[PDB]
């Protein structure tokens, strides 16, 4: 609705930023409201659903196990890493660093997981094939947060993102079962999801993942609806921006209470 072009502009002026935003029809694709929908953001922990995505992928072609135990050093441990620093004696399976990476935005998960599906340049391949011609992963973590005004590194677009969590989420590319899987990590994120569903009326279904970086860049994609079955896809992302978090905060929910309203 447009209404809500009115919120997204007002946080482009309040932030002080760019914001990319886009509504797309669950069902068929069809693009309901966008705004920069084709400029690129830094994807920040949003890729790790992508990442998962290729994993699962893997394990459909019988490449990978999701109950594959992961061993690794206390050197391999980057920053942000509160599920893999308690399993240095341990190791972790694949299953529970999707787990980690996705409900928890564990970076160390993350950095293991592109080693077993081959990095930054497989994840892209595997995009590119599934027909995103514009996502692209370059870096590991934590450098691929490094939001470099107008570098193109590790970033996507509004309408790249969209239409790829679609094609994830319900097209062939993926097993029922590994959709489903990619799907219960996404309802199980820790980090913003308690959020969403705090402010959402009971009953709705709420799917995300979001990633801050640096340069005040953030940003979310979710799958939602009412009454426990997603219908829409929304992506934002925002870079540049000074604001104070809370700041930031409250432009998202500014953003988020009109795409409620005019659902
Ligand atoms: Cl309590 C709280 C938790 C998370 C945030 C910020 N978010 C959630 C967020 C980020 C971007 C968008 Cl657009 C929406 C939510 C974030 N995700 N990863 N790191 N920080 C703010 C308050
Ligand atoms: Cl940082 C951040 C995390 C979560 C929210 C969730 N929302 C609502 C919301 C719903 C859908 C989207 Cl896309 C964005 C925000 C909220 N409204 N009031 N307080 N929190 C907002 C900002």
């Amino acid at each position: 609705h447009p209404e809500t072009l009115v919120k997204v502009k007002d946080a482009e002026d309040q932030l002080g930023a760019r914001v990319g935003y886009i509504e797309l029809d669950l069902n068929s694709g069809k693009i309901l409201e966008s705004f920069r929908p084709e400029e690129r953001f830094p994807m920040m922990s949003t890729f790790k659903v992508l990442l998962c995505g290729a994993v699962l992928s893997r394990v459909d072609a019988g490449q990978e196990q999701l109950g594959r135990r992961i061993h690794y050093s206390q050197n391999d441990l980057v920053e942000y890493s509160p599920v893999t620093e308690k399993h240095l004696t341990d190791g972790m399976t694949v299953r529970e660093l999707c787990s980690a990476a996705i409900t928890m935005s564990d970076n160390t998960a993350a950095n293991l997981l592109l080693t077993t599906i081959g990095g930054p340049k497989e994840l892209t391949a595997f995009l590119h094939n599934m027909g995103d011609h514009v996502t692209r992963l370059d870096r590991w973590e934590p450098e691929l947060n490094e939001a470099i005004p107008n570098d193109e590194r590790d970033t996507t677009t509004p309408a790249a993102m969209a239409t790829t969590l679609r094609k994830l989420l319900t097209g062939e590319l993926l097993t029922l079962a590994s959709r489903q899987q990619l799907i219960d990590w996404m309802e199980a994120d820790k980090v913003a999801g308690p959020l969403l569903r705090s402010a959402l009326p009971a009953g709705w279904f709420i799917a995300d993942k979001s990633g801050a970086g640096e340069r005040g860049s953030r940003g979310i994609i979710a799958a939602l609806g009412p009454d426990g079955k997603p219908s829409r896809i929304v992506v934002i992302y925002t870079t540049g921006s000074q604001a104070t978090m809370d700041e930031r905060n409250r432009q998202i929910a500014e953003i988020g209470a009109s795409l409620i309203k005019h659902w």
